[PDB]
This record gives structure tokens, sequence and C-alpha cells, in this order.
DNA sequence: GGTCAGAAAATCGGTTGTGGTCAGCTGCTGCCACCGGTTAACCTC
């Protein structure tokens, strides 16, 4: 999750917030994982980690909070 | 060459009445914000 989180430098927060959001995503994925998938755990959890990091970046991006749909159209 | 009495003001105050108008109230009308499922795009088991 450190190697996954390293691709989000310079976007609002420092690295540590991304690291801890990746830990949160790891907790959510390891709750939401099944052993009869026959899937690699990291390849499973990458979507969850990236989702958590991106939504926390959306939440804590700016001084004034902006809703995620306007964040999306700002990105667009 | 007086003398109550009536008619008719105005004046404060009810009244009725009624008409309307608007504050608001509130169940449809419909649009608008997350939520996530899916669907064609990248890296090579």
């Amino acid at each position: 999750v450190v190697s996954l989180a390293k691709r989000y430098t310079g976007r609002g927060m420092a690295f540590l917030d991304l690291i801890q959001e990746g830990n949160l995503g790891l907790i959510r994925a390891v709750e939401k994982f099944d052993y009869t998938k026959g899937y690699k755990f990291s390849t499973y959890a990458t979507w969850w980690i990236r989702q958590a990091i991106t939504r926390a970046m959306a939440d804590q991006a700016r001084t004034i909070r902006i809703p995620v749909h306007m964040v999306e159209v700002i990105n667009k």
C-alpha cells in the first residue's frame, strides 16, 4: 500500500495522510475479501485503496469543501 | 310673549359586512445531488 500510495504526491496532502487512508482501504478490503475467489489480494485491494485515497483527496483537497460531482466536473 | 317640543345637525362609537387580499401551508411536480454498476480502454499472466 506504500508503493500504491506513492503515486499521489503533490496533490493537496503530504504522503502520510495518503498512507493512512491506504491503511483504511486495506481494512475495508480485508473485511470485503473472500478466500474462494482464488485472486491475488493486492490486485483485489488496489481498487479499494485508490478509491479511498481519491475520495479522501476530494474531501480534504481545499480550505472550503466542494462536493464530489463538482470536483469531477472541475477535473473534466 | 314665554315654552316645551321636534328636526336636524355633528360626533364618538359600534356594526356588519363583506370583500378581498395576502401569509402561509402543504401535497404534488419535477429537477438535482451521491452511489455505485457497468463498459469500453491499458499492461502482459
